[PDB]
């Protein structure tokens, strides 16, 4: 009646009925979790949702309970949904998957940015996104909470419909999303002050030095991985393309400039340096892709205005190395790069 698979996965397409009440009208995603949804609620009127499915396995249905309770609190806490996270409207246990309804929203930003050919999004759409990410997350911190996994796939368009645009010095079509408006998905790793801290969080190309040095982390974890992101939207490609943590470390370094030394000093990862300084092989494929591809932060400026110049310096106090040093969200909100937006952005 209710069928499985390997790795747990519920057997449902378009058609399919969850509780008698969520109609299954298309699929938006899947992922190492399960997959997700797009229903209509026949007990709201027949409501759009996303609904998340989490895989009928232990310790996922378990981790998904704790991430109903991160929601159930930013909900708790935000009644007026003015903070931009991903509003859950009801959570459930369904024969072994727990799912999460969620409002539905369009396409996420990677995504996005994907069927533009990853071509970058306009500054001006840079500002306004920075401006929401910072908003909500500061939010977040706020209330003794950490992300730990934001990167572009979590962050979603409201609505993506988009205008198509010839770029005259491209010689090409450019999709240009005609609302801005976001929202911060996926609080499955969001991690509470008093609750236990993993050693290692976050997706490896927006995971900051302090978590590779393995010297702990709280809120600045949000930052480092924010100003990443930024770059990636300001860009159209990933900041940190890496797959392992020397390399990691010596694109910190080609990119952002040396790893300060009471960071070398206070790691139990020594097997990294060498007289305070980096070890790694630069004749190596990992070591020629980075001779190749990395380059000081200013160099990947398009423009010398002083917008992208503001942009620039916000991004660079995002990607400090010591945590203790990154700006803050708060500091972020007040810096001379958001001078920038519309009245009808600034005011949410
Ligand atoms: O986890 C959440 O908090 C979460 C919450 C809501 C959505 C979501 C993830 N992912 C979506 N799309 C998506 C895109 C790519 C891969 C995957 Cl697995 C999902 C999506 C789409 C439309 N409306 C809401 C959502």
């Amino acid at each position: 009646s209710v069928e499985d698979d390997k790795e747990g996965h519920l057997v449902c397409r378009i058609g399919d009925w969850l509780q008698e009440r969520y109609e299954i009208v298309g699929n938006l995603g899947e992922g190492t979790f399960g997959k997700v949804v797009e229903c209509l609620d026949h007990a709201r009127g027949k409501s759009q949702v996303a609904l998340k499915i989490i895989r009928n396995v232990g310790k996922y249905r378990e981790a998904a309970r704790l991430e109903i309770n991160v929601l159930k609190k930013i909900k708790e806490k935000d009644k007026e949904n003015k903070f931009l996270c991903v509003l859950m409207s009801d959570w459930f246990n369904f024969h072994g998957h727990m799912c999460i309804a969620f409002e539905l929203l369009g396409k996420n930003t990677f995504e996005f940015l994907k069927e533009n050919n990853f071509q970058p999004y306009p500054l001006p759409h840079v500002r306004h996104m920075a401006y929401q990410l910072c908003h909500a997350l500061r939010f977040l911190h706020e209330n003794q909470l950490t992300h730990t996994d934001l990167k572009p796939e979590n962050i979603l368009f409201v609505n993506s419909e988009f205008e198509t645009l010839y770029n005259e010095h491209k010689s090409c079509e450019e999709k240009s999303v005609k609302n801005t408006s976001i929202r911060v998905a996926d609080f499955g790793s969001a991690t509470f002050d008093h609750e236990h801290h993993t050693t290692i969080v976050a997706t490896r190309h927006y995971r900051p030095p302090e978590v590779i040095l393995e010297l702990g982390w709280a809120q600045p974890c949000d930052v480092w991985s924010i100003g990443c992101i930024l770059f990636e939207y300001y860009r159209g490609f990933t900041l940190f393309q890496t797959h392992e943590n020397r390399e990691h470390l010596v694109m910190m370094e080609k990119i952002l400039g040396p790893i300060p030394s009471h960071m070398i000093h206070r790691t139990r990862k020594q097997k990294y340096f060498y007289k305070g300084g980096l070890v790694w092989d630069e004749n190596s494929s990992d070591g020629r892709y980075v001779k190749e591809n990395c380059k000081p932060l200013k160099s990947y400026m398009l423009q010398d205005s002083l917008e992208h110049v503001q942009l620039f310096d916000l991004m660079r106090r995002m990607l400090e190395f010591d945590p203790a040093q990154r700006i803050t969200l708060a500091e972020a909100l007040l810096h001379p790069f958001f001078a920038g937006l519309t009245p009808e952005e600034r005011s949410f």
